[PDB]
């Protein structure tokens, strides 16, 4: 079994291929990590096997989920090592992921109702509604372009959750430049409309994620710090016109930072689109041009890769049989099978998921009550 | 239940509001209906039943999928009365949805290679693949604006395609002005951005399904004439910047037509998005379920007539619906494709049969078409 072959990420030494993506759950109640997450984490660790935690917050205005834990201030450092502790006891590596929203974003989930930053001034359209505290959903507000002054500022809010992070105890980070949020917002020609070196151009709108990794990398080296970006992905309206340029111009981006550092980054992270047929109703692309932009991808990156987005026990097999990735991290379904490691090493059934607990904030139900084998 | 309480809806005493929502299956094979329709359509008929059948062409210009149906000549006419004839000979009442894709097509299924049809020259993003006729999914080309003559030749084709359902036996016709089709590429404003009469205003944009309905109202009667829209879905980049304006527009000259001929329409038909909890990475729509729940009301409020609710309804949904005033009838979709008996699994609460979409708009007459079985 492929998924199973010892394989080398740097100086750690990983028993098996699957990999816990990273997933927002909304149980860090108050933005501080709680126990549940613990034994939450816990339950999916594994002897050498490499865990992502959820989007963590990089700065009081970074949040775009309710009740979505923090690395940004002292407490929340003290509670995430006994999280991290915990999971170190069953000989796992854990990296913690670093999420800024940008303007997906809301009053309630913004300090003293600040408006949301962005790198421009428009919102997302009425076709996408954000998850309220009360369950409900809102309209998304009108962000704030940001200056140049006010980027290095967020380009800092990196470096010290990445230190906090290293501080909780954390092996690595993993930079979420995906999904349309802050940083997918820089990237997409389909929202950078800037006019000055962070837009007008493909190489200007990478120019965001480079000050972010080159932070983060001087700050606690390249070998613990990951990179993931989905430019095929056009979640809340964060479509480009050439993904496949896209793609590579960050690619190549990340290839440059490695050279001129002369060390090598943790892995790089990238998930695709995946369709099926729709009715007219429900409403989509083509799956042999995203298996293609995925190989693509990672044939031009020097280092570890990683994919995911709808991939299975069979679907990840191939992919580390046909040399298309080293690593695969699965995501819905490591909700419903804590043990999700050994069910696929015994080709167990898989128990189904319910999209309705996957957010809320019950320590029990739906987080962690599932069973094991 | 008030599922399976009478309804009429004009001169047509329904047994029960489940209805059979279009849905095309490509099983027409070149545009000819086949017999393997008619067996699908005869499972599914039920005493007092009302059935549609799937989207129709109107000229050989409105393809956009594999083996759609015509009703625009003669011989199809004919294939189409003996499916007509046995779902009758069951006691339902069956439309015919007329079709045209406007820009949402392609050469393969254009005569000669022509470019499609549509209210401007911008063509669908790269957000969309277009089923191909090998199976696989390619690029949608750049659309012909038309001009108002042309406009009216469009216009004609549904008219007469309309005359022909009549002649093939159908109850009636519902025009399809929904899903960022022709008539949605006139609705929205995300694609309608013309300079004449027919583009800018929500008066100018409106204009042209005026005339689609109405010159089928003065053919067959509005009594015999359905219209589906879906203001409040972008699928094929069809989104409009107020869905709620434009749908209370849309429902001011639906009652305007009615009093001038006289008569109301079948129905209105709607169709909702639906929404549940998605990950960051299956970049699924993420709306408000209660905000499009508001907007099927109002439009329910504002027309006066017969109101028919689609998209993502169950048993429970669909009883919810009828009982509280919020719709007549209740269409249904992917589940009348596993389920041929879905009006007595309902009226039961019997098991639902999963649907495969690998068979959804595939060739064969038999396999994931009229195979799924029955209750036993
Ligand atoms: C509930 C949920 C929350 C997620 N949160 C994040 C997130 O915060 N950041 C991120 O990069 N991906 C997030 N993802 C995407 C996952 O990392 C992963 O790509 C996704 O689950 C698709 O993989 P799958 O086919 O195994 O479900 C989330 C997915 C789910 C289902
Ligand atoms: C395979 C398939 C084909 C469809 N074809 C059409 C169509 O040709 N015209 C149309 O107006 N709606 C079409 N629809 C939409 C349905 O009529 C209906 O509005 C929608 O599927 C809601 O179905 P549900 O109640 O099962 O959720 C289609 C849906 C599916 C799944």
């Amino acid at each position: 079994n492929p998924l199973f072959s010892p394989y080398k990420m740097g100086k750690f030494n990983l028993s098996h291929r699957v990999v816990l993506a990273p997933m927002t759950r909304c149980r860090a109640l108050n933005n501080i990590p709680q126990a549940a997450l613990g034994e939450y984490y816990e339950q999916r660790a594994t002897a050498g096997g490499f865990l992502i935690t959820e989007g963590t917050m990089i700065s009081p205005t970074s949040a775009g989920f309710p009740h979505v834990p923090g690395i940004f201030t002292k407490e929340q450092v003290r509670e995430w090592k006994k999280i991290v502790d915990v999971v170190h006891a069953k000989g796992a590596v854990i990296f913690c992921q670093l999420w800024h929203v940008g303007r997906a974003s809301h009053e309630v989930y913004q300090p003293a109702g600040a408006a949301p930053i962005s790198s421009t001034e428009k919102p997302i359209s009425n076709r996408w509604r954000i998850l309220m505290p009360d369950g409900t959903h809102g309209i998304y507000p009108k962000p704030r372009a940001i200056g140049t002054y006010e980027i290095s500022q967020v380009v800092e809010d990196y470096r010290r959750s990445a230190l906090n992070a290293i501080e909780a105890g954390f092996d690595g980070i993993e930079i979420h430049g995906a999904h349309g949020y802050l940083i997918d917002q820089f990237l997409k020609d389909g929202i950078n409309d800037r006019t000055d070196e962070y837009g007008g151009s493909l190489a200007n709108r990478c120019k965001f994620i480079t000050q972010v990794v080159q932070a983060v990398v001087s700050a606690i080296g390249a070998d613990r710090v990951g990179v993931r970006v989905s430019p095929a992905i056009d979640h809340l309206d964060a479509m480009d016109s050439n993904p496949l340029s896209l793609g590579l111009a960050v690619v190549e981006r990340l290839n440059k930072i490695q050279l001129h550092s002369g060390s090598k980054l943790a892995y790089l992270h990238v998930t695709q689109p995946r369709y099926v047929a729709y009715g007219q109703t429900e409403a989509l692309g083509s799956e042999e041009e995203e298996a293609r932009l995925m190989r693509t991808l990672r044939n031009a990156y020097q280092g570890t890769f990683i994919c995911s987005g709808g991939y299975t026990r069979e679907l990840g097999i191939e992919a580390v049989a046909q040399g298309d990735a080293d690593l695969v991290s699965y995501g819905r379904l490591f909700i419903s099978n804590p043990d999700l490691v050994m069910r696929i090493k015994l080709n167990a059934p898989l128990n189904k998921y319910n999209r309705k607990t996957f957010y809320t904030q019950d320590p029990v139900v739906g987080y962690t009550d599932y069973p094991f084998l």
